[PDB]
């Protein structure tokens, strides 16, 4: 049951399945792997598509004949499976010149390095067809208050990624941007550090139509935030171009678990609004198979990324569709909260006793919510135990 | 030393000094002041002015004698002592009948109630001189995930603020909104939780010039996020209106500490950032004076929120004006950060061989940041220990 | 399905159901239970018992004649419905005169007031027949940091909890105290701030075979540690006296939802290591119906804790029931955990060449732990999704 | 001023000035360090000594010709400076072999070499005249619930321990062990996650004497815990062996910032406490110099944390030796505090009448307690603000 085929748009980094290991107090548990080798594994699973930083495509410093190479060989596997690339992005974090960021770092020239990074692998990831390029400024903000100009470096942010939407405007790209928010970690702050201010800096760019959001789960709740209402202020504002799957256990430091771990009533909750929604985008999990696991360990984690989203949709359309659920729903004013609250205008409103001065304010206190046994039917659809 | 007078535009709420000491746990532990009291206490401490709720003036369900007879009086109080009013807003949220919200309410008969005592209480900050009004949606969000979909939470909360601003520019009032952000308590999750997401909303009213953001220390911290990062961004944008001073000890219940308790080194960044941006708007203290206090301790913590605004505020002063800073400043390359990355254009760059063809990066990774050295200068700046 | 009943030793406080929703925000949404209305609703739920403060079945400052008569009706609600009384506790937190805490005030007649109201209700609880008496130090801790010398403090709280175990020794009654942790709320920072914190404690008293802990799942939540960790440990020490039942989305205030809210797997590993380890005392709830409810909401709320539990209890069985979940155990080598590391002895394993001069470190790390897998049929289980 | 010199007792790890600056999402950016050279850089900073794991001063895999020379060059250092070395350590975590744990890894053959690993090291750490030997199980704990039986690792870790101390005792060494506990990172939840979970734990050894506790600041405040609490509990048990200093800031991945940095009122408070109680142990910092930093922000940083120990040192003396300050402190009933409840006994406690009978709750209950008054005392000895 529960099987995931290309159609789902399940999606996964190259640096996910790859990652070898290395954590803050600790070595490599797992060899390095070959992309072809990934692209293979991943459709044998019924994954839709792989994305990649550049640098995990293209080993740094790389010859010209050399990168030649490594695509041609990576778009082999890609003809050999029929996986799909829908989104790139850039790694502007690892190297040591990125200490004090890419874009806002405090250095000019590593602002423009950093720029030219990203250009170069914008035109790659359209060559291999990707329709989103994903932005996230791990380096963006500071461990100390001297150390970085807030409203400078918002400045520097928005000249960079204006720069961006005029090149690819000028060659006639349809490609399109999506700001990845994160609160903390490599940084002691980092900056646009939720889906509020990602959305709010969106507003101040020349060009707005050409940027939204690519939100993670386990980020939002870094910061204690409710996912799912995050996602919701996104989709209401037109702005969910992409989006990042995992599990994280509340506030500590970022853990990337595969999707379904960490706060499963939230992935519920995530699942229903993205297919209440219709958002029509990649399924793109950014995970880490723990560094306990071997190989074998690492598909196993994967599949479960994909099974339990599946599990999921079932579970909530099945809610959703209840008659009892859906007489609960009216019970709790569901459906007067979705009607306008003055449609009448505002003089109408304030012409309206029953508004105001015969409004019987204690009968309306006195009438219960039920929100309780509404949410007792979701726990019973979640956990397959509905009488 | 430190003595506030009112050119500071030190400025309080009736809430805070009158806080009877009722908490989740506890009785009362002090009785109730009249509000001419209060406003002839804080004028004493060397306030400027006083704050309200609609039903911290007027008690909830007076007679228009009444009301009239509460109002006279506090005017009387506030020309006896030359005290103004430059902030009101309303109670939606203690009484019983907004316990699913206000604008947000899932019963359309109380978000047209909601509305309805709102713009009374407009009409009276008028005519007693506010320029701002505050609004602080507590009672807006959820406990679950079935009880409120947040899309059309979004469109009511929209709704509510189009009339208001609809309303005003009707009356020809000068008046302007500020959205107050929390991110929780009273309700598990509330809308709009952080200054981000009350940004990105402005963004989609009507009128956006009409609406700017009232942050409180507090409420950022119960987030885990830096709050002089969030009024770094809220100044980029034009949009800081107003803002609550208050402490706090990281991620918890809502504590509204004395201004200066909680996170010291964030008070410190903070004034430096108010100072060094010139905001003109009042210097507001939302705070409580712990329950264990009484009415000589209200004073003495109300005191102590000047107290250490003015000890801070020297301070920042004096660690901007040292030459030696200014030489660790150049050092970390903040003169640089302010500086366009870009000013000769995106051809001009893509055409420079030194951003990346003859760019050696790591010569310009060796460079350290010299961050620390700034951050000692700054702490000995901060506990008068230059030497 | 999953019907309770007085077997499965669910017991709920008199306070839970009987919250009448005044928040740090709001006044009453719902009117005061008779305590004999709350025995009779939760027997017909289902129930086995329910608990009290003082306060809660004794209005503060009752004669003597009015205390008999409370307890009279209620000892006929017990004897009417087969409802039993297994736990009890003193109110130390809502009368003003306990603002700085009970045992551990700073002003003595206050500690000795503390005592004198507990040793009162030590006796009540011992007539109608309770077990373990528990006691939550709210009001004990602070706001700022030379409030409350802690190391004297301890010494005010050993010296009570001493003359409580001499009190119940020398009446010759078979009573058990429980201490129940909490890190902050409605005090800043509280004493005894977690499991560990009141373990350790424990071993400094005169008789520490009297004293264990009332863990509470919202309580180490609120720090951010693993609840089920925290049990096990109790187990360890012989130290699980009772428990505190409920849910908590995080860090943050106490929100006291019903049991399985909040986070569900870690509701799951908790049910699976109570039933493991054959904890036999009671089931007990210490949970708020949101006052968003009305009456029925109540009903719906303190029912839903019951069913959660249930529901668990059977996935958890279920799981650990498998073969092919006690292959995977084996697989990851928990038989292995169970078993001793050296009953050789401390000289045979500075002997064993196998353990340090011969023993093959790259093959010992190579080899996966299989946790990925173990985890994916775990939740496999609580969804109901095995194939 | 502020001058630091050995007798200060400032300690230092090898592994924190020669931190590399390799996080989660970056590779280094200073080269490795010789141990030779970071003895004579700290002994010319005023530093009293150095600490080590096993593998920072031998490299692992070392043949034994090759580790007598790394203890030779490394002996002649501290010979050339005066330097000694107070406290040492094994390193348990950074291989792949440690990927699940040590003394609690699943697999047996790891827990034997953990052992003999550890065993090896402590004979070293005599030698080189060492009085503490610290334990920190980094790698003792699990992602997922089905990966580790609480209760059998904390069988396997008294086992380790007492096996040590056995061992410890059979040799006639003085040394003694201090455990150090940590919440999270780089396991998702790690065993004996708080001061009092370790304190609780050593009263189950066969040897309780023998340990104690090396509490680390920024361990304890990603619980949200106050560690000034909790280090006033190690007091109170006897049982503060070795402590951690540096910086945090709230809740979040483990940051090792300089000691100052962080929560600055809370450095005040620990400070305050340590000076008070008389502690004689090292002053050792377990910190991180930022990545952005070069070699000479590393030693800045470091001079750091001493200069911020000797300013809150002076800082608290004079708060304690103020007579406006005795005066509060009387005012607030701290000396109340210090006297027995009931040293007259129980029967006495009883008999008295002013303690429940004729007690007048309500005069009690409106004395304050001057607690804000105290407070801005002591911000005002902190900021050297005092008029
Ligand atoms: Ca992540
Ligand atoms: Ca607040
Ligand atoms: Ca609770
Ligand atoms: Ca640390
Ligand atoms: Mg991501
Ligand atoms: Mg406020
Ligand atoms: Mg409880
Ligand atoms: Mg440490």
């Amino acid at each position: 049951n529960y099987q995931p085929t290309p159609e789902d748009r399940f999606t996964f980094g190259l640096w996910t399945v790859g990652w070898q290991g290395r954590d803050p107090f600790g070595d490599a548990t797992r060899r390095a792997l070959d992309p072809v080798e990934s692209v293979r594994r991943l459709a044998e699973l019924g994954a839709h598509g792989v994305t990649f930083h550049d640098d995990d495509l293209i080993p740094f410093g790389s010859s010209d004949s050399e990168r030649e190479e490594h695509v041609k060989r990576f778009r082999q596997a890609l003809d050999d499976t029929g996986m799909k690339v829908p989104m790139a992005t850039t790694n502007l974090f690892t190297h040591p010149v990125f200490k004090d960021g890419g874009f806002t770092a405090n250095d000019r020239d590593v602002r423009r390095y950093a720029l030219r990074k990203t250009i170069r692998n914008i035109d790659l990831a359209v060559e291999l067809g990707a329709e989103t390029y994903v932005a996230w400024g791990g380096r963006e903000g500071a461990e100390s208050g001297g150390a970085k100009d807030v409203r400078d470096a918002l400045d520097r942010m928005k000249e960079a990624f204006d720069l961006l939407g005029e090149y690819v405007t000028s060659q006639g790209y349809d490609i399109r941007f999506a700001i990845e928010p994160k609160p903390n970690e490599p940084r002691g702050d980092i900056l646009l550090p939720t889906v509020g201010h990602a959305l709010a800096f969106i507003e101040r760019l020349e060009r707005p139509e050409l940027y939204g959001v690519n939100p993670e789960v386990g980020h939002e709740q870094m910061a204690g935030l409710n996912f799912p209402h995050g996602i919701a202020q996104a989709l209401w504002a037109g702005k969910l171009f992409h989006i990042d799957l995992n599990g994280q256990n509340g506030i500590k430091y970022d853990q990337d678990l595969r999707f379904g771990a960490g706060d499963l009533r939230a992935a519920f909750w995530l699942v229903d609004l993205l297919e209440s929604a219709g958002y029509s985008g990649p399924r793109h999990f950014d995970f880490k198979p723990p560094r306990t696991e071997d190989f074998d360990g690492v598909w196993a984690s994967a599949a479960g990324c994909m099974r339990n989203y599946l599990i999921l949709k079932e579970r909530a359309a099945a809610f959703r569709a209840d008659p009892e659920v859906q007489e609960a729903l009216r019970a709790s004013r569901l459906d007067e909260l979705a009607r306008p609250t003055a449609a009448d205008g505002l003089q109408a409103l304030l012409d309206d006793r029953s508004a105001f001065e015969e409004f019987d304010v204690d009968a309306a206190a006195a009438r219960g919510m039920a929100f309780e046994r509404l949410d007792q039917l979701a726990m019973d659809h979640l956990l397959g135990a509905r009488g």
